[PDB]
């Protein structure tokens, strides 16, 4: 899976 890149999106999110 890529956890780390819907994080990253939900981290781009949040800047």
């Amino acid at each position: 899976r890529s956890p780390d890149f819907r994080k990253a999106f939900k981290r781009l999110l949040c800047f």
